[PDB]
């Protein structure tokens, strides 16, 4: 069975549980505001930055390097436009950096430093699903806020170095199905990929506190 196979399989079920969280659930509802939305981006800013980061530390080894797309996915540089456009100037010292977001990217060094054959789990999670729900919830956000279809405000949900996300998701996978696999090493990758997923949901369910 192919990793990428196993790994969709191996999360559908916490997927499902994921767009189901509240703040989620709003969302897909077109609930969301620009409160909650900064929210849920600048958080995305920091856990992106350091999940590339770890990326840029094992782009030569090889459990990870067939994965290293750079030009292509890479989100910390559109994340940092967002963050201009939502915050200003001077977003940096105005950004928060919630406990979840800063537990998720302690997960991520973790896994990066330490355990690096796991870090697949931790892209798959996040960027197979920009390129895919992503563009669903991009549609959401942009019709909820009154968002231009130039891009401002969602350059995180725009990829301009990919033409076709369908087409490089199928390519993404083929090359994550070329990394050395044995039973222990996708044994351990599907399970991080849960735990993924649940850093995630426990961020969304601290968010929408945050807001209620
Ligand atoms: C309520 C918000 C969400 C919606 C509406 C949504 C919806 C979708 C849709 C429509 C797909 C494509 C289904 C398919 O090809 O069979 C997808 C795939 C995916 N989503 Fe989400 N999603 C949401 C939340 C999340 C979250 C929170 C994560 C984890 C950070 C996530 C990660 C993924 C991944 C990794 C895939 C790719 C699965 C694969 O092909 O292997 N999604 N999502």
């Amino acid at each position: 069975q192919d990793l990428s196979e196993a790994l969709k399989e191996a999360t559908k079920e916490v997927h499902i549980r994921a767009e189901n969280s509240e703040f989620m659930r709003n969302f897909q509802k077109g609930q969301v505001s620009r409160e909650g939305f900064k929210l849920v981006m600048a958080s995305l800013y920091h856990i992106y930055t350091a999940l590339e980061e770890e990326i840029e530390r094992n782009k030569q080894n090889p459990v990870y390097a067939p994965l290293y797309f750079p030009e292509e996915l890479h989100r910390r540089a559109a994340l940092e436009q967002d963050m201009a456009f939502w915050y200003g100037p001077h977003w940096q010292e105005a950004i928060p950096y919630t406990p979840a977001t800063q537990h998720y990217v302690k997960r991520l060094h973790e896994v990066g430093g330490t355990h690096p054959e796991l870090l697949v789990a931790h892209a798959y999670t996040r960027y197979l699903g920009d390129l895919s729900g992503g563009q669903v919830l991009k549609k959401i956000a942009q019709k909820a806020m009154a968002l231009p279809s130039s891009g401002e405000g969602l350059a995180f949900f725009t990829f301009p170095s990919i033409d076709n996300p369908t087409k490089f998701k199928q390519l993404y996978r083929a090359r994550m199905n070329t990394l050395e696999m044995t039973p222990e090493v996708k044994h351990r990758v599907t399970e991080e990929a849960k735990t993924a997923f649940l850093l995630n949901i426990e961020l969304f369910e601290e968010l929408q506190a945050l807001l209620t």
